[PDB]
C-alpha cells in the first residue's frame, strides 16, 4: 500500500537497452555545449537547446525515430545531494500551481527539484507542442540524469497530465527520490509502465533524500550490478527491500557517472559529443 517496501524476488531485466542506451546519450549530450547546426545523437537529431547548466539545467530536444520528441534534462550540481538535509532545498511543498489541480490532495513535492523545474517548465511545454507539430509526432520521452532526472520525472508526470496525448516513455538515471508516497503511487497510477529508472552500480543518489524524510520512490528500477557491466535486473515494486541497500554504496559519483548499456554518462567531465554505444 501507500508507503510500503515491495519484498518480491528481482527478475530479468525486460527494457529495451537499445533505447536506455541512446537515452543515456541524448541525456549526456546536455552536458556539453548544444549548440551545432545539424547535430546527431544515435537515431536522433537535436532541435533545439536551451540553458547552459550554470543558472538552469540545459534542455535539449530531439527527434527520434524511435523515442519520438525526447526531451532531455541536465543535472548538474546547481545544489549538491550530499549537503545538509534541513536546508530549504530538501523540503517538502505542495505541487506548483500549474498542475496542482492534477494531483491528489496530499501531494508533496522536494522544493529544490520543483522550483528548477518551474523555472523550465512553460518553456519546455511550448518547445515540445511546437517540435511535435512540425514532426507529426505523437510520442514524447522525458529523459533526466542526476538532479535531472528527478526534474524529468516532474516533468513526465506534467506531461502525462497535461500535454495532450500524454507520455510516451521517461528514461531516468541515477534518479534521486522526488516526492511522498502519494506521489509515488500517483506515478505508478499515471506512467508506470511508462517508467523506466536505470540505477548503475555503487551509486548513492537514489539513497537521497532519504524515506525518514518523508520521501518515496514509485515502482521499479532496473540495478546495473555490477556497476558498469551489462548484467542487470528490474527490482520490483517500491522501494524493493532486496536492492541497492543490499551492497554499501560509493559515496563519490563514479557509478552515478558511469556506464549505462555501453553509453557513459559521465557528465561535465564526460564525452563531448556524447557516445551512443561506445563503451
Ligand atoms: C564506471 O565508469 C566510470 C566512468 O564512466 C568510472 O568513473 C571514474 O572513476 C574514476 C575512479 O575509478 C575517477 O577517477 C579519476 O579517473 C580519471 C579517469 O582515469 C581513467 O582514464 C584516463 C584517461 O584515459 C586513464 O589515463 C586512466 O588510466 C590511468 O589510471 C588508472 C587508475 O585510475 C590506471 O589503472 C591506468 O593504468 C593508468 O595509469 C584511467 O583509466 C583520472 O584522470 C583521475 O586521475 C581520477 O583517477 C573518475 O573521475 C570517474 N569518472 C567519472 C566520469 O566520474 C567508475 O569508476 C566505473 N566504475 C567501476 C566500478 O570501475
Ligand atoms: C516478499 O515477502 C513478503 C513477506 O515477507 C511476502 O508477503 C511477499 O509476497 C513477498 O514474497
Ligand atoms: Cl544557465
Amino acid at each position: 500500500g501507500r508507503g510500503g517496501s515491495s519484498t518480491d524476488q528481482p527478475v530479468a531485466n525486460p527494457y529495451n537497452t537499445k533505447e536506455i542506451s541512446l537515452a543515456a546519450g541524448l541525456v549526456q549530450q546536455t552536458y556539453c555545449d548544444s549548440t551545432e547546426n545539424g547535430l546527431k545523437i544515435g537515431d536522433s537529431e537535436l532541435l533545439y537547446t536551451m540553458g547552459e547548466g550554470y543558472a538552469r539545467q540545459r534542455v535539449n530536444i530531439y527527434h527520434s525515430p524511435s523515442l519520438g520528441i525526447a526531451v532531455a534534462i541536465e543535472g548538474t550540481n546547481l545544489f549538491s545531494l550530499n549537503s545538509d538535509l534541513h536546508d530549504a532545498k530538501f523540503w517538502q511543498e505542495d505541487p506548483n500551481e500549474r498542475y496542482i489541480q492534477y494531483y491528489p490532495k496530499g501531494t508533496k513535492l522536494m522544493h529544490g527539484f520543483q522550483q528548477a523545474y518551474n523555472d523550465l517548465m512553460d518553456d519546455i511545454f511550448t518547445a515540445v507542442k511546437k517540435y511535435k507539430k512540425e514532426k507529426n509526432e505523437k510520442r514524447v520521452t522525458v529523459i533526466g540524469h542526476s538532479l535531472g532526472a528527478a526534474m524529468g520525472l516532474l516533468c513526465a508526470m506534467d506531461i502525462e497530465l497535461r500535454m495532450d496525448g500524454g507520455l510516451y516513455k521517461t528514461y531516468l538515471f541515477g534518479l534521486p527520490r522526488l516526492g511522498n508516497p502519494t506521489f509515488a503511487s500517483f506515478v505508478d497510477q499515471k506512467i508506470g509502465d511508462k517508467f523506466h529508472s536505470i540505477i548503475n552500480g555503487r551509486d548513492w543518489v537514489p539513497t537521497v533524500p532519504p524515506r525518514a524524510l518523508g520521501y518515496q520512490h514509485p515502482s521499479d528500477y532496473v540495478w546495473i550490478y555490477p556497476g558498469n557491466s551489462t548484467s542487470a535486473k528490474l527490482y520490483p515494486g517500491q522501494e524493493n527491500v532486496h536492492g541497492i541497500l543490499t551492497v554499501a554504496r560509493e559515496f563519490n559519483f563514479d557509478d552515478h557517472q558511469g556506464i549505462y548499456f555501453h553509453t557513459q554518462i559521465g557528465a561535465v567531465m564526460g564525452e563531448c559529443p556524447a557516445q551512443v554505444g561506445a563503451h
